[PDB]
């Protein structure tokens, strides 16, 4: 099974992807606010901190089961996986930073609330 993610599995997935990438903590900040310049180094951010939540894989790309799981807490599925499925697209730049990045991006432009919640 897969199992949600919360605040402190956040915080220890940011830690430990600020450290294997080496982010300055400048772009930290912005994240912490929920701001996010589109560059590599807040691309890859994404893709590690999803990695680690099961929440995409570097190959296959969006997992949609466990994003809607993460999102939903198994209560709202049909509903959110209609806007999470809005948001799947295929690597087509080869960047898998990107890709996730790109997912991320979709969903934070009108549903950031729900991603906030999903922690909480
Ligand atoms: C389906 C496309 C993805 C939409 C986001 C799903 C939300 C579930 C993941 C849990 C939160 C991580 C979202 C990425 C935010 C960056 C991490 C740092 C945020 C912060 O500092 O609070």
């Amino acid at each position: 099974e897969f199992t949600v993610s919360t605040t402190e599995d956040l915080q220890r997935y940011r830690t430990e992807c600020v450290s294997s990438l080496n982010i300055p903590a400048d772009y930290v900040e912005k994240f912490k606010k929920w701001e996010f310049p589109e560059d590599d180094t807040t691309m890859c951010y994404i893709k590690c901190v999803f990695n680690k939540m099961q929440l995409f894989d570097d190959t296959e790309g969006p997992l949609v089961d466990n994003l809607v799981h993460q999102l939903a807490h198994g209560r709202d599925a049909e509903e959110v996986r209609t806007e999470v499925l809005k948001c799947v697209d295929k690597n087509t730049d080869n960047n898998a930073c990107h890709w996730a990045f790109r997912g991320f991006k979709c969903f934070q432009k009108n549903n950031l609330s729900l991603i906030k919640a999903s922690i909480k």
